[PDB]
């Protein structure tokens, strides 16, 4: 329905200020409190190449801590490159650049492999119809409903930003 693309993408208008609805795994406890994985975005830029820096935070002990990281373009296009926790690959899914986005990531620890996804929004939540959305996409991917963790109804350091 409305406006969605997924195909080719307008990075320049995706740049700006997002929030973190839903974050999934493939495993129960990469979703938990203490997780490295569980980021909250507050901001994306466009750089002069066209890779991407991301202004988050992640609970450092109860304390919202400011972490940024620039993801690299990579040879397939609508997928980045960066180093956090082991290496990772991630890619733009779909995007409403005034409503959502979905993001894919597989993150390759030395001798393991774990997929991620992430609904980021204009506003701190989104749609019905898209928080469903997310589910069929994740669905696809394996992730079941039971391992989609929602972060609307928990502390995403709102406070810190910025």
């Amino acid at each position: 329905e409305g406006n969605d693309v997924r195909r080719n993408f307008d990075v320049s208008k995706i740049s700006g200020y997002w929030y973190s609805v839903l974050l999934a795994s493939d495993v129960r406890e990469k979703t938990e409190e203490n997780s490295s994985m569980r980021v909250f975005v507050n901001h994306i830029e466009v750089l002069s190449n066209s890779s991407l820096l991301f202004n988050m935070h992640i609970k450092v002990d109860g304390k919202c801590t400011e972490i940024a990281l620039v993801s690299d373009k990579t040879e397939k296009d609508g997928e980045y490159s960066v180093e956090y926790d082991g290496y990772n690959v991630f890619r733009i899914v779909e995007t409403d650049y005034t409503d959502y986005i979905i993001f894919h990531l597989v993150n390759f620890k030395e001798k393991d492999s774990f997929q991620m996804m992430e609904l980021s929004a204009r506003e701190p939540d989104t749609s019905e119809e898209v928080r469903k959305r997310f589910v069929e996409y994740c669905q696809k991917h394996g992730i079941v409903k039971e391992n989609i963790f929602d972060l609307t109804e928990v502390d995403r350091c709102l406070q810190a930003r910025g």
